[PDB]
């Protein structure tokens, strides 16, 4: 159900040296041997060398094989920032199995979609995290007939398979499999726009290219200490350059259990972090904690680069990074579908603070077009289209959607409005896709509406983004009741019971007799645009 690059593009990318032929199977073996004695992972009271990570993943892989996981099987991995994540991911790569990455904030609705769409053989979860019981969630899927036949729990297993069961056998490399580098190595979730998010297949060759190139752009080496402040399996903290870039270069990955200034600054001080990645709301929290007193004492001198991305970072805030934190800002504008843009570490400050970077690859093609696919004069704002050696050509098993998201000649419609500077940098100026960006977490208005409409007291609903100085947008729901409106508390509870991801629950509920817009003779997309203007 994947879409391949055209043969003439694949040839171009291999001859250019982007696509090298290495697989993640090769990657695990080579990097853990090349850097064996160095420190690879710090988290949860654990300190693992590359050698130990190699040994642990080889044991795990043997136990997953004994469980029934074979080459090509999809396995949904929904783990917090704990060291078990990396040994689980490396193990799956050793078997030639495909991780299917879910984030900790995802819930029954999203996990059901991933398991059924990917036909997953297993689900790997923690017992509890941030007050949520993932064992109960897995049990709900089992009750509905939608759960993978294997459920593995990190922690107290309940009635499922404890992770420790997978460690019972000595390593057996006879069960490992090396896939083809052109094959999909894993699946990840898109941001989502009109409903259920599409699955994104990424290949060994194209993803490892973005990892290698990102490690070079970001000056990574064995002296790198990368703090995973964001959920590590998101594309940004996984590959831009993320923990894979760090592993590629032989550095240390430090896991932050949460991104609070107290927790993160304590790790930066203790472990001497040199680079980390955050979304704008976290960057603002860190800046405020240091500048306005709460954390001014912390020793952040080891921090060289603060990456900020996933959502728009205002120039005003960006200008605070070096004066307040003492480090170089790097803006990162990327997407799970491919294209990643970076400001360069030796760009002038005016470029670093006012742009969202330029693409990784010389073969990243950038088209900025008007509403009729005509290129806009250089400097003007238009729709961003892109094509390149690590941008996909189609979503996983999304035949009808792919016909709309990609041009006939293979350009991906990002849904972003951008303008290009003379030096190739891009400035993100708006959005055309129907998607609310809540401080880096993407919310589909139509998806939230559909669940709201399922409540028996609701007659109609419209979900829009309301401008917010810290998150960019919050999620506001306009609701028209049939007669008496439900309890705002009640409606939000009904949405949690539905299984919506935590960040998709609206911040604001406004019950109205009618939508406060003229000509309610307009499409639902235009309706949301007019409602959002009242809130901006
Ligand atoms: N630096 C940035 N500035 C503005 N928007 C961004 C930035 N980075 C990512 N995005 C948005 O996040 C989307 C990708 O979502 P994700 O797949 O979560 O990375 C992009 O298409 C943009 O809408």
């Amino acid at each position: 159900g994947c879409t391949p690059w055209p043969a003439e593009f694949a040839v171009r990318y291999r001859e250019a040296g982007y696509w090298t032929g290495e697989t993640f199977s090769d990657f695990v073996t080579d990097r853990t041997r090349r850097f064996a004695d160095r420190l690879a992972v710090v988290g949860a009271g654990q300190r693992w060398t590359y050698a130990e990570l190699g040994e642990r993943s080889a044991v795990l892989a043997t136990g997953l094989a004994r469980l029934g996981i074979a080459a090509g099987d999809r396995v949904v991995v929904q783990l917090p920032n704990i060291p078990e994540l990396f040994e689980v991911v490396f193990a799956l790569f050793r078997l030639g199995a495909l991780p299917v990455y879910a984030l900790p904030a995802h819930r029954a609705h999203e996990i059901t979609h991933l398991c059924t769409t990917a036909q997953a053989k297993a689900l790997i979860i923690p017992d509890r995290h941030a007050g949520f019981d993932y064992r109960t969630m897995a049990a709900q899927l089992r009750h509905a007939g939608t759960a993978p036949e294997h459920v593995v729990v990190v922690g107290e297993p309940g009635g499922f398979t404890p992770l420790a069961e997978l460690r019972a056998d000595r390593p057996d490399p006879g069960v490992f499999t090396r896939p083809e580098a052109s094959d999909a190595a894993f699946l990840q979730l898109s941001g989502g726009t009109t409903g259920l998010p599409k699955l994104i297949p990424r290949t060994h060759d194209d993803y490892l290219y973005s990892v290698r190139a990102s490690a070079e752009i970001c000056a990574l080496g064995t002296d790198t200490v990368y703090l995973a402040a964001l959920p590590a399996v998101h594309n940004f903290p996984m590959s831009s350059p993320g923990f894979l870039g760090t592993f590629h270069a032989g550095g240390t990955v430090v896991l932050a259990p949460n991104p609070s200034p107290d927790t993160a600054f304590s790790l930066i001080e203790t472990e001497r972090v040199t680079i980390t990645a955050v979304v704008p709301p976290i960057a603002l929290q860190w800046l405020d904690a240091v500048e306005h007193g709460s954390q001014s004492h912390r020793d952040l001198s080891s921090l060289r680069v603060l990456q900020v991305g996933g959502a728009k970072f205002a120039p005003e805030a960006a200008r605070r990074v070096r004066p307040v934190l003492g480090c170089t800002l790097q803006q990162v504008f990327g997407m799970a579908e491919g294209l990643v843009n970076y400001t360069r570490l030796d760009d002038p400050d005016d470029i670093i603070t006012t742009t969202q970077g330029r693409p990784i690859s010389p073969d990243d093609e950038i088209r900025i077009v008007d509403e009729a696919d005509r290129p806009v004069p250089d400097g003007e704002v238009g729709h961003l289209l892109t094509r390149g050696p690590y941008t996909i050509r189609g979503y996983y098993r999304a035949e009808e959607h792919n016909a709309t998201a990609f041009t006939p000649d293979g350009f991906y419609r990002t849904g972003d409005l951008v303008r290009r500077t003379p030096t190739g940098h891009l400035v993100v100026e708006g959005r055309a896709k129907d998607q609310i960006n809540r401080g880096g977490e993407k919310v589909s208005a139509e998806e939230v509406e559909n669940h709201i409409l399922a409540h028996p007291a609701v007659h109609d609903a419209a979900v829009v983004g309301m401008s917010d100085p810290y998150l960019g947008e919050r999620v506001c729901a306009y609701v028209i009741a049939r007669t008496e409106p439900p309890s705002r508390s009640e409606l939000l509870r009904f949405l949690r019971e539905r299984g919506l991801a935590s960040y998709k629950i609206p911040d604001r509920v406004e019950f109205v007799d009618r939508f406060p817009v003229t000509g309610v003779k307009i499409s639902r997309s235009e309706l949301r645009r007019e409602l959002a203007r009242r809130l901006d």
